[PDB]
């Protein structure tokens, strides 16, 4: 019911390549903007290509990037709604990024937490969530979609996935937004990184960040990870932030 | 309290020869080694030549070539810290360059650029920004050196608006980085080749831009053209440059894979 006919898409735009494909812009019966990626023919199983997207019909949630369409006889593409304004990181680290202060920034955390409480609520696992991996939209979307030092410890070293290693990386990611996508745990390699956050070693705050911001993060960060909070709760947290937690809060040079 | 008597220098080793003077290695007191900038009475005036060593005196970073002291009276000296590898334009060219690839290269350009950054935040300009100005130290550092033109706020390296109107700003420093990414990339090659300096910029002034140089990632090269923006206010900032180069093999490029060259 999913399927769509291939002379209804046009692809218009290159945004992105790889091994397994590549995604374009592209209009959907000529009149809905969408983003479509495609699959390259023997570089992968399309059994592949239609796991991801059987998921997708799973899912529903407007925190996480819709599917629209699907081509399933390779080559074989896949349609989903269109975010305009790209990716997290770029966005971050861009033109846009230099403007969004704290409210915007925690609001955007939010976002995606509530999105990662669908999925929490679903019992699924992401396994890779950070900026690079989020979707913006107009007026501030962000939605969830699709690596150690974004990985739980329990989950790099014995291969245990799971909401809590999710939530983990949702800490990490707390950090890539109060730095405007710099990469966590600066002048530190994938090895330095493990062997530090065992013993221990915690990113700090952020400058200008508020305590109570990187308290949440450690939070998310605590060793065991039945102590890690849920999505439920941090989206919670970030949704009432600026009332019930730093109510006194001011803007400044960045944050 | 820069001064210092000639007697506890020690002029041994002559590394290169220019109008203005030469430059020597040399030791300074008994134990510290260092690099002294000389000067031919007569070919520059000795204002001119100490007017580098003013800016220095300011001027503190770990990417930035460090003054030790100065000789005021004729002969002039600069003392400064001494650079074992020389300089970036001469090791991009050598034997040593042949093994460097694109991890180490877009490193190198990190550190000139954090010491850009610095410049910038003094609100100071350097002029001269090119890979010949750049001195390679021990494990690969490099420094910013060579600030005799530079000041509080070579057409091939110099925007077209320094070039043609004298207006000097960060921003143009900023282009010069720019052309400094194709020196980093092309082994040191010569910028728009097979042009003389007429021809260049008559045809940057109608918009033309170098190419992406062999292997060179094109998002490399796209910040190679937001270096080369007509406007320089839409040029970026050294921060920005900095930021995008230390984090570029994961935020950037994340699937970079070795070449023949790059
Ligand atoms: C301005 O640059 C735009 C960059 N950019 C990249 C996008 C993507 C994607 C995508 C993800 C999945 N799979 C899952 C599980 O997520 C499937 C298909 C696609 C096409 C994308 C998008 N979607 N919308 C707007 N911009 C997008
Ligand atoms: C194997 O070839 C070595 C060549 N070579 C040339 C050098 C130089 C210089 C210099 C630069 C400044 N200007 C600023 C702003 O720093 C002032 C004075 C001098 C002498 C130099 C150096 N310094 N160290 C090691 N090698 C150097």
């Amino acid at each position: 019911a999913w399927e769509i006919p291939r002379e209804s898409l046009r692809l218009e735009v290159k945004l992105g390549q790889g091994c397994f494909g590549e995604v374009w812009m592209g209009t959907w019966n000529g009149t809905t903007r969408v983003a479509i990626k495609t699959l390259k023919p023997g570089t992968m199983s399309p059994e592949a290509f239609l796991q991801e997207a059987q998921v997708m019909k799973k899912l529903r949630h407007e925190k996480l990037v819709q599917l629209y369409a699907v081509v399933s006889e390779e080559p074989i593409y896949i349609v989903t709604e269109y975010m305009s304004k790209g990716s997290l990181l770029d966005f971050l680290k861009g033109e846009m990024g230099k403007y969004l202060r704290l409210p915007q920034l925690v609001d955007m955390a939010a976002q995606i937490a509530s999105g990662m409480a669908y999925v929490e609520r679903m019992n699924y696992v992401h396994r890779d969530l950070r900026a690079a991996n989020i979707l913006v939209g107009e007026n501030l979307v962000c939605k969830v979609a699709d690596p150690i030092k974004w990985t739980a410890p329990e989950a790099a070293l014995y291969g245990r996935f799971t909401i809590k290693s999710d939530v983990w990386s949702f800490g990490i990611l707390l950090t890539e937004l109060t730095t405007k996508g710099r990469v966590p745990y600066p002048g530190m390699v994938n090895r330095e990184v493990l062997d530090q956050v065992e013993r221990g070693y915690r990113m700090p705050c952020p400058p200008e960040c508020p305590e109570s911001l990187h308290d949440l993060m450690c939070q998310c960060w605590r060793k065991d990870p039945e102590e890690r909070p849920t999505f439920e709760y941090l989206q919670a947290f970030l949704e009432d932030y600026f009332t019930s937690t730093e109510p006194q809060y001011q803007p400044g040079e960045n944050l």
